[PDB]
């Protein structure tokens, strides 16, 4: 029955958080030939389905349409179902990408035969992107020789804050302490994190084209020092964070094609590409696009943390030998994606979101030692929030998309050994649709948003629990609500607040208040010691501010 | 110009031996639309094309047209080359595949067209094999505890020799000493290669097909205890040799699909199943089928020792934790196909045949040791001759099929540092065209082949040379010529003699005499103390008699 499209294709809060290949898109593809049964499309026809399956289906149902959050669409399965049924399906609408920027999930009626179309015929694997490709986009604009030998500017580095301004292609580096926008950098496509080389010298940032820049926060006027392109499409990077390993390698993963780089961290030489295709872990099936997800660093081996959410594995790959390469490869659980490491930094705690688990690493043995359900709905932890619970001991946190829940799993297997990767807590925030919890070693506070909430009381305010009133007797914590998108004095289009993040002391916790590219956005400081409001930047640069790393907490994985 | 194909097209001794899908061939195909600019073939002429490209070109090209040996032949390059060249170049015809049962590589006029053709399309990948498929393949016909706990016939096991009867689709396990044939057994088509466990109680065998059978030899009478499928197309199997882990794992290792599994010892449940799909070690690019070859077991650690074609990488797989998968992928040279580990059984000596090198790797350290060119064309050792040099001290040697030259590579860096992995000799044989070269620790002599050889005096004869009498003098050391063929006594055809293979004791030496399925062979046994005849094995059974594997000598990779 085309009608199930109402269920299945129903935009929901914990769904729109899927890729949207918006740069692999551009490609121009050539029209396949059609097989006997089939129509044909022209060039012109082939390639505007193309570009709209790239950016509206191929997150859920993969580029190659082998499957991913949703079943495969290759023409063997599509072609039995018929042009009537598929046209029908997706004349009801699919679900919705993210907001601000994200699809709206609706297609005119010409665009709606163009899909079933699109579908019915065989698909071409985009082009690959190697070693040649790699060096062909690399660029060295100041030679690590002729860099400075000392910071060269006045600025708090560590005290800085680098904030992606989303649609603009640019970063806005600001002042920790006078709020000042120091400046803004220019990388051409949307950033979606920065992460800092272990020294707190260098600036790395990953656009979602795979455009990777490297920027010299030593300069007297900080730019980039070096760029490379290491994929078609990429959301995470990570620089070597094992003693003695500083600033030696930086390492970036792709959605496509499905490969991780790890790159020199001076120079941004690409060393070593490998490939992520291969077997899911539970089925062992073989998947053909297997996305990279989270990159984290070990501090305990000289060692990369990759997640391939597709197959459901996570990859411990030693960088003290590119050429003997000794990686160990971990069957966690499908759906991968975001995760942190506890406050010991010994465990990696990561969310396999579509199936609601925990996965638990030990990064010092290099194995799984455990796989937790958080009893919410799409848990979305970002890095997480680490605190020691006045009763539990040390738990790490994470909200959920899916729900309003937030779940405290142990983290302390000696120390608290009954409590170790149990899930101990479960109570509920401010509403579904969080992205990201927050907290900090010198705050006694715990602030949960909730994004993409449909209700914009909810998606513009931010909940703040008290650790140390939290007691363990079952009961739920109460919450103090914070109207963050209020005291911007944005009501304007729809402003969504997004991110905690700490500055440097711990004193002060940021929040960004994201509106559309031609609207009003801003970044609102909070003073985690009263809860107040602190102040407000507003910038007509500030163009859809997202995700926003102070400097120190990202060298040092404090969270 | 189209008339290259005299150089590149033509037969020569040593591009015969490239792998034949024959397989996989078998399998029906759909047709694929045709792009503008292209003519589309029906179902019939593109299976027609398919199965020809799948037996006799994929070898070279692989059955995805990315390339092997041979260049890619993807639809992008074919359509810039046009019709017109690919039909006057394949004209040409194509070089034969193995002699009594390979292509000849003649192509008639309609053939030509139909792969002209062929090559303008747009080509699927076959079908995958995972996990799901391989358990419904998978028999236990005996289960472990309904087998016996001792030894319950009254055969001599260790000296038994478990020879392939090809075309039968069968196995003989002949007595050693008596000559007597124990047992016939039903496998897989074309069993490549048997294996056998450490323990040498179980005698593992995989076809061309990917079929796997597990014989226990304890039994009254040994028969089929297992069986698995675990590819379409498959040529290598290994048990783990590790101390300790007798009996635990065994490896099968396939050329497609691209992977490598590793079964439980006693059962043969499929446990873990790994991609080999990625990239080449050297230029960094992805490919999508790279062939597993050789597989070996390490000594020194509890692991499988992996080669993989086409990306050039050797795996160091540890079996002690599926779960938690520790690799070494080890960048190497391209095109690895088969090799031994030397007398001490530390380092892994493989030919990257296309490229004329040996790939030298250490086993304890898990590291590349050294890469050097025999200075002969295709080296093809098999496990390869281990022995002591009277004047270099251990050295491990290699015959050629594209030369006559015997390659002596120095293995030991303790006791001869200055002649440790680098190329001491190099004297010639019989002629191109060899396969296997052979010795014992019990022998003074070096036995090499010339299975290839366009000469049928010189493919029905072996070459003998004294180990105790070679100088390293640079002369050329000389040879007796054993007439295996004519010790025979076979009329008809002009049979090929291939592969020594000791006993036990290492006081004899068995070769085959492989005629065609309809004709008359025998396997040859040679006092080796003598180099005379000892006795001539024939029997109605012995049908396309070829690899041959004594018990001991493969229990223990002595060799
Ligand atoms: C794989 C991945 C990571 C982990 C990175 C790492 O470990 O270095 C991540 C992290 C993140 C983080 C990391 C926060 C942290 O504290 O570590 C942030 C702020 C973030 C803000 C957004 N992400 Fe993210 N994000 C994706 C993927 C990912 N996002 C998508 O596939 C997706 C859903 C859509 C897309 O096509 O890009 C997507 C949309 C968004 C947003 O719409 C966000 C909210 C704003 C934006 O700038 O695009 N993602
Ligand atoms: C990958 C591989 C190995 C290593 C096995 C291992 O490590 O367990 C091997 C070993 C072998 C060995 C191992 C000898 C040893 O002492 O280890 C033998 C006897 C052998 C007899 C043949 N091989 Fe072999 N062989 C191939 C591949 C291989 N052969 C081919 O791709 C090829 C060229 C063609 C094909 O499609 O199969 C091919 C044709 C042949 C033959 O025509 C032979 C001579 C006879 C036959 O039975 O088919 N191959
Ligand atoms: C992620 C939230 C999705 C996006 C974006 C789109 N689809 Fe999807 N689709 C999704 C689900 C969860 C399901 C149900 C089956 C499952 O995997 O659990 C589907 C189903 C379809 C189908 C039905 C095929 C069938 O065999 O019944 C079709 C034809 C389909 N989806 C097409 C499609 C297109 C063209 C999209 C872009 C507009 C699209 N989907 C987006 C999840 C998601
Ligand atoms: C291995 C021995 C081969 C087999 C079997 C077949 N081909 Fe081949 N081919 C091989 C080589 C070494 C070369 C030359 C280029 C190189 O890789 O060094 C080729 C070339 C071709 C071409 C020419 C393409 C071009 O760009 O000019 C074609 C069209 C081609 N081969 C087709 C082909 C077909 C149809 C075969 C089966 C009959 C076949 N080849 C077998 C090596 C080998």
């Amino acid at each position: 029955d085309p009608a199930a499209a109402l269920e299945d294709h129903k935009t929901r809060t914990d769904n729109r958080y899927e890729p949207s290949l918006d740069n692999l898109a551009q490609q121009d593809v050539a029209a396949p030939g059609a097989p006997e049964g089939v129509s044909a499309l022209s060039d012109a026809q082939y390639n505007e389905a193309n570009k709209i399956y790239f950016e509206r289906c191929a997150g859920c149902h993969g580029v190659l349409r082998k499957g991913a959050t949703g079943k495969a669409l290759t023409p063997d399965l599509t072609r039995d179902l018929g042009f009537d049924y598929l046209q029908s399906f997706i004349t009801y609408g699919s679900p919705a990408g993210m907001p601000n920027w994200g699809t709206s999930g609706e297609l005119s009626a010409e665009q709606v035969d163009l899909m079933a179309n699109y579908l019915l015929l065989d698909p071409a694997a985009p082009p690959e992107f190697g070693m040649k490709e790699m060096r062909e986009s690399w660029k060295v604009h100041v030679a690590p020789e002729d860099r400075p030998t000392q910071q060269e500017n006045d600025w708090d580095l560590e005290n800085l804050f680098s904030v992606t301004l989303r649609d603009a292609g640019q970063i806005a580096l600001i002042d920790g302490a006078t709020y000042e926008i120091k400046s803004v950098l220019d990388t051409g496509y949307a950033v979606h994190i920065s992460r800092l080389s272990a020294s707190g010298r260098y600036l790395f940032v990953i656009g979602r084209d795979g455009k990777v820049n490297m920027i010299d926060l030593w300069m007297k006027e900080p730019t980039t020092v070096a760029e490379i392109k290491i994929g078609s499409e990429a959301r995470s990077i990570e620089t070597s964070k094992m003693e003695g390993w500083e600033d030696k390698y930086a390492i970036a993963g792709a959605y496509w094609p499905p490969q991780y780089v790890i790159m020199d961290g001076e120079t941004l030489e690409p060393k070593k590409i490998q490939s992520t295709r291969g077997m899911t872990y539970d089925e062992q099936e073989y998947h053909p696009e297997p996305r990279v997800a989270a990159i984290l660093a070990s501090h305990y081996r000289p060692e990369f943390i990759v997640n391939v959410k597709e197959t459901g594995k996570i990859l411990l790959v030693d960088y003290t030998d590119l050429d003997n390469l000794k990686t160990t490869e971990i069957s966690a659980e499908r759906f991968l994606h975001d995760g942190g490491l506890d406050g010991s930094h010994r465990y990696f705690i990561t969310a396999a979101n579509a199936r609601n688990k925990l996965v638990v690493i030990d990064t010092k043995e290099g194995k799984l030692v455990a796989i937790e359900d958080t009893g919410g709905q799409t848990p979305h932890p970002g890095r997480g929030a680490n605190f020691v619970h006045p009763t539990f001991g040390p738990v790490w946190a994470t909200s959920h998309m899916g729900d309003d829940s937030v779940a405290l799993i142990g983290t302390d297997p000696e120390g608290h050994p009954d409590n170790a990767w149990k899930i101990l807590d479960s109570f509920p925030a401010l509403g579904g649709g969080s992205l990201f919890i927050k907290t900090h070693p010198n705050s006694q506070y715990l602030y949960v948003d909730a994004t993409l909430n449909p209700e914009a009381e909810i998606s513009g305010s931010v909940a703040v629990f008290d650790i140390k009133a939290m007691t363990g007797d079952g009961s739920d914590p109460e919450f103090k609500t914070l109207p963050i998108a209020e005291w911007a004095g944005i009501t304007e289009g729809q402003p969504r607040v997004v991110q905690g993040e700490f500055n440097k002391d711990g004193t002060e916790v940021w929040f960004s208040v994201w509106n559309g590219k031609d609207q009003e956005s801003a970044l609102v400081v909070v003073d985690d010691k009263t809860l107040e409001l602190k102040h407000v930047i507003k910038d007509e640069r500030l163009v859809t501010p997202t995700g926003k790393f102070n400097v120190y907490n990202t060298m040092t994985d404090t969270y």
